[PDB]
RNA sequence: UAACUGAAGAGUUUGAUCAUGGCUCAGAUUGAACGCUGGCGGCAGGCUUAACACAUGCAAGUCGAGCGGGGGAAGGUAGC
């Protein structure tokens, strides 16, 4: 299980006499062969925040059906004001994406992809959109099963 | 055989936050200019502004097998 730390931020809460500071961490875990998840953690210190984020990421996982080491088809997804577009690429291309998309894709095991963000680039929302797109991407076997055809018929 | 295959973001409004939205940055390119410095070769390029005014030299001649004249050099014969 490879673990990646997308972002760490300091947040404040106002009380009488001053401010209480805390830290938030966003993490993505993945096996690298089709299983990936993400989570967030809040704590008064960075190590505890990262630990909580990793535990939440392990509790929130999905399974992704890749075509080799790339996507099955182009994907459009969005969460809130963040929109993402991902497209399969040939061998040797690599992962052409921003940091937030790159964490999720590398954790899921995608090796060749072209990706783009439109709208807001907030890390949590971008991770949400990429996660949803990867979850909703389909495969020829599922398409054939749902249509009642064969894979060769589907083409 | 081959004639293409292609898309990354970041900073900044607030005590935190998300969104909106400008401004700024990372790239490629140039008939460039300026500052510091400067060994060689190959191949290119070189008034983007005053279609402003121009000294001087050169950048369109050739034909005597179209024609009549006119020149000045070599020869020969005759006298001395
Ligand atoms: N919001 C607070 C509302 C407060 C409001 N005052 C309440 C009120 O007044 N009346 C109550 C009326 C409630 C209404 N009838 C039901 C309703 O809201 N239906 C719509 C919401 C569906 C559902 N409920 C929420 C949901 O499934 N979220 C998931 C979730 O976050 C996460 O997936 C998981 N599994 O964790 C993520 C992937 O990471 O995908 C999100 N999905 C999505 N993201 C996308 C996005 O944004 N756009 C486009 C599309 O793609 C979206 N789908």
């Amino acid at each position: 299980l490879v673990e990646k730390l997308v972002a760490v931020d300091r947040v404040a809460k106002v009380v009488k006499g001053g401010r209480i500071f805390s830290f938030t961490a966003l993490t993505v875990v993945g096996d690298g062969n089709g299983r990936v998840g993400f989570g967030r953690g809040k704590a008064r210190e960075v190590p505890a925040a990262i630990s909580k984020a990793l535990e939440a990421a392990r509790r929130n996982m999905i399974t992704v059906d890749l075509a080799g080491t790339t996507l099955q088809h182009p994907v459009n997804a969005r969460h809130g004001a963040s929109r993402v577009y991902m497209q399969p690429a040939s061998e040797g291309t690599g992962v052409i994406a921003g940091g937030a998309m790159r964490a999720v894709l590398e954790a899921a095991g995608v090796h060749n992809v072209l990706a783009k963000c439109y709208g807001s680039t907030n890390a949590a929302n971008v991770v949400n959109a990429t996660f949803k797109g990867l979850r909703d991407m389909t495969s020829p076997e599922k398409v054939a099963a749902k249509r009642g055809k064969s894979v060769e018929e589907i083409q």
